[PDB]
């Protein structure tokens, strides 16, 4: 522990300045108080303090980027650095994406870097994941990076990802981190780029509405997908509303079906209810899951509702 950092920590320098830290930038960045100090000083620092910090940080980049406290100095630097500094620092993030992407403070640096560097260099990082997609989509940190990349960066540039997902969409949509990346891809790539995702989602609609994660992916397509996708889906639920409504996860999807169904489709769903008596009562009304499905059916009709409030506890 250097003397300058010990004394800083002992509260010897109430008017310490960023220039006093020359040759101590790295060590202060890994310190709880030294970090906040440099983070607070960077906004209003000189071009000379900034270049000095940068140059010192550039020397131990990977280690600060993967550090609990160092990462915030790196990030601060992505905010206030210069274009050429951002980009030099960016080449470090790029060279180490594979580690880092899988690491808690590295998740944060990559995400900060994608929003701080020019566009060539954003693509250049995202494209370092080509060959390595599935492992970080399935990682506790790596999935956040893949979402960020999906968010930043042109859909045209996200093909290699649709491609790694081919043959993998059920395994991904059924994985706590993987689903999430599926749901992101659906929102940022066009309906026609993601057709291979939808192909596998329809193929397995059913195994998927009953999966703890999975049902979530099927709900997202219901609240945001194409009409036609919504309908193949809703149309898949027709004839099973009783059984599906008593499923812990599939009930989530029946609810969404009635909400986002079309007028024409909402009447056929609710109408499947205005039939049957062992099922109207006991089951539909009794069930801790299925009874919210009846409530949603109450929230969306009108002379049809009247026919239907023949339910009563």
């Amino acid at each position: 522990m250097s003397r300058l950092l010990e004394d800083f920590r002992n509260q010897r320098y109430p008017n310490l300045q960023l220039r006093d830290l020359a040759n101590h930038i790295v060590e202060f960045s890994q310190d709880q108080h030294g970090s906040r100090f440099i983070q607070q000083k960077l906004e209003r620092a000189t071009a000379a303090e900034k270049q000095m910090v940068f140059s010192e940080i550039l020397a131990a980049a990977y280690s600060l980027m993967t550090d609990v406290f160092g990462n915030y100095v790196i990030q601060k630097f992505f905010e206030f650095g210069t274009p050429e500094q951002k980009n030099t620092l960016g080449m470090q993030v790029k060279g180490h994406v594979l580690q880092l992407a899988l690491q808690m403070y590295g998740c944060r640096v990559i995400q900060k870097a994608l929003e701080s560097i020019s566009p060539e260099q954003q693509q250049e990082i995202v494209h370092e994941l080509d060959g390595h997609v599935l492992k970080c989509v399935k990682d506790q940190n790596g999935n956040h990076v893949v979402q960020k990349c999906i968010e930043c960066v042109d859909p045209v540039a996200l093909q290699f990802i649709i491609n790694a997902f081919k043959g993998q969409v059920y395994s991904l949509s059924t994985h706590p981190y993987g689903c999430r990346v599926i749901q992101r891809i659906l929102e940022h790539c066009t309906a026609e780029q993601t057709t291979p995702i939808l192909d596998e989602l329809h193929e397995h609609t059913e195994q998927l509405i009953q999966d703890q994660y999975g049902n979530y992916v099927i709900q997202h397509v219901l609240e945001h997908g194409k009409q036609e996708d919504k309908s193949i889906l809703i149309n898949s639920v027709r004839g099973k509303v009783l059984v599906l409504s008593q499923h812990k996860f599939a009930s989530n999807v029946v609810e969404k079906c009635v909400t986002h169904a079309t007028r024409g489709e909402r009447t056929g769903l609710i109408d499947e209810v205005c039939t049957f008596n062992d099922n109207a009562l006991h089951v539909m009304m009794k069930d801790q899951y299925a009874n919210y499905v009846v409530q949603k059916m109450i929230d969306v009709s009108e002379p049809t509702q009247l026919k239907k409030l023949m339910t009563k506890i």
